């Protein structure tokens, strides 16, 4: 899969995108890779933020579905017109498929001023596609129409420009060290998983594990932060505050309301704790744990300054880029599981590294899921 390595680009905080083509002749667009949604939707009008946009009038293979779609989401919205066309991924498998495409014709707070992408590729399942689950997602079409295996993997490398790899239809073993460890996909909608335990510097938060997954926990390339349910965020910040109490910081820093700075090259990584999430394993009463460093959860904002990139949530746990940049993540749709391995590109120091370890004995893991 050498050709797919390094096929993702981005800017810090603006997501990861992959190059795609749509239509005949092919129109090249950069498309945000989002495992937290399920629509393929592209700019189709000259919004001033856009470098380029889909011009359906130039495509001989465009077909109008004569149906609108309206997509508000928590931080923005887009609306558009549904159709189909031929779609390929230049630095992906050597195939062309006919996919659903929403031509975006109105939006608010969707496109980012200064970003280099023009659309979104929702890689999650049909259950959360708009307008409904009859609108086949891209990846479903790709697998249905070709011999591409039903999985993809993401190595998000971070930095400012960011880079990474989306391996479509397989796994590139050069992108990780150690073994992959798999957690089940609980339900095929979001990439929903179950967190069974949480430790800060090896110290158990000791919460009822249902709280960790209230009302769900997902793996989401389209979210920057690690987001935690309110009650869990409360407890985690308390523990992270206690662990790092060598230095003191304003209450606003922990709420993401202000930054913290140090003299360039002297950031005291050592005073900040590691964070471990234990995930439901593949076997009864078996779990494994993934562990990230402050290098993952303290995000640079360009003295070296940083934002606290763990935040509270009313929509459950979201394992965003803060988690994913530690790991090579395998979305093994064929076996309804997600694999984690230590990423060969993750940022660490001479003392600590991100880790994926197991097996551990964990009882009552089925009670951790919210119903
Ligand atoms: N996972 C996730 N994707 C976002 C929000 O959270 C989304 C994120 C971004 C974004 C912004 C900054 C950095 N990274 C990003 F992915 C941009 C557009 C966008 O646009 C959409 C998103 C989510 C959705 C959803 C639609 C219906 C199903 O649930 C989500 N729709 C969007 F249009």
């Amino acid at each position: 899969f050498v050709e797919m390595v390094d096929n993702l680009r981005g800017k810090s905080g603006q997501g990861y995108y992959v190059e795609m083509t749509v239509g005949s002749p092919p129109q090249t667009l950069n498309i945000l890779v989002d495992t937290g949604s399920s629509n393929f939707a592209v700019g189709a009008a000259p919004h001033p933020f856009l470098h380029r946009y889909y011009q359906r009038q130039l495509s001989s293979t465009y077909r109008d579905l004569r149906k609108g779609v309206y997509v508000p989401y928590t931080q923005g919205k887009w609306e558009g017109e549904l159709g189909t066309d031929l779609v390929s991924i230049p630095h992906g498998p050597n195939v062309t498929v006919r996919a659903n495409i929403a031509a975006i014709t109105e939006s608010d707070k969707f496109f980012i001023n200064g970003s280099n992408w023009e659309g979104i590729l929702g890689l999650a399942y049909a259950e959360i596609a708009r307008p409904d689950d009859s609108l086949e997602p891209f990846f479903d079409s790709l697998v249905k129409q070709t011999h591409v295996p039903n999985l993809f993997s993401l190595q998000l490398c971070g930095a400012a420009s960011v880079g990474g790899s989306m391996i479509i239809g397989g796994i590139d073993h050069s992108l990780y060290t150690g073994s992959l460890w798999y957690t089940p996909i609980r339900r095929e909608w979001y990439y929903e998983v179950i967190i069974v335990r949480v430790e800060i510097n090896g110290q158990d938060l000791k919460m009822d594990c249902k709280e960790y997954n209230y009302d769900k926990s997902i793996v989401d390339s389209g979210t920057t932060n690690l987001r935690l349910p309110k009650k869990v965020f409360e407890a985690a910040v308390k523990s992270i505050k206690a662990a790092s109490s060598t230095e003191k910081f304003p209450d606003g820093f922990w709420l993401g309301e202000q930054l913290v700075c140090w003299q360039a090259g002297t950031t005291p990584w050592n005073i900040f704790p590691v964070i471990s999430l234990y995930l439901m394993g593949e076997v009864t009463n078996q779990s494994f744990r993934i562990t990230i460093l402050p290098q993952q959860y303290l995000r640079p904002v360009e003295d070296d300054c940083y934002k606290f990139a763990i935040s509270q949530s009313s929509t459950g746990t979201v394992m965003g880029a803060v988690i994913m940049e530690g790991f090579y993540v395998v979305f093994d749709r064929a076996r309804k599981r997600i694999g984690f391995a230590v990423s060969a590109c993750h940022v660490h120091d001479e003392f600590r590294t991100a880790a994926v370890e197991g097996p551990f004995v964990t009882l009552d893991m089925e009670d951790c899921g919210y119903n």
